[PDB]
């Protein structure tokens, strides 16, 4: 969790995997993936 700790939040994500969420359709969190389900 720890999702408190925005002033310590960085390392996550230092420029570099961001890419890859925002190379999907919508960075992830739009989407739907209405497959098989």
């Amino acid at each position: 969790r720890q999702i408190k700790i925005w002033f310590q939040n960085r390392r996550m994500k230092w420029k570099k995997r961001v890419f890859n969420d925002a190379r999907d359709i919508i960075q992830r969190m739009h989407l739907r993936q209405y497959e098989l389900l």
